[PDB]
């Protein structure tokens, strides 16, 4: 296991080396929290997006923003996700994936 603690950034830039998963190749934001299981195992979340489900708890990732998994609800997922500075740096962006429902919204210009 390995400590899941950090002060500041300690952020650090994309790489061809690093894992290379499957919804790793897809922005974070087009997925959409499904549901959430919780039991003696743990707390799991479950979210839908790449034309798949997909299952991931405190510690996993999902995105290509390597949106790291830290909290996670009943009606929302809490995860950090890498994003740029504006300059080549990149930060911590701290997201929440509330469950699915009725809603839209215009896309985004920058990916």
């Amino acid at each position: 296991d390995l400590t899941v603690r950090q002060k500041g950034n300690k952020v650090i830039k994309p790489d061809e080396t690093r894992v290379k998963q499957f919804l790793e190749g897809f922005n974070i934001e087009t997925f959409e929290m499904v549901g959430t299981l919780s039991n003696a195992q743990g707390t799991f979340a479950l979210v839908k997006g790449a034309g798949g489900v997909h299952r991931v708890r405190v510690g996993d990732y999902l995105g290509r923003n390597d949106g790291k998994v830290v909290g996670i609800s009943e009606g929302k997922i809490d995860v950090i996700e890498i994003v740029p500075d504006g300059e080549g740096n990149w930060l911590e962006r701290p997201r929440s994936l509330t469950l699915k429902e009725r809603s839209l919204e215009h896309h985004h210009h920058h990916h």
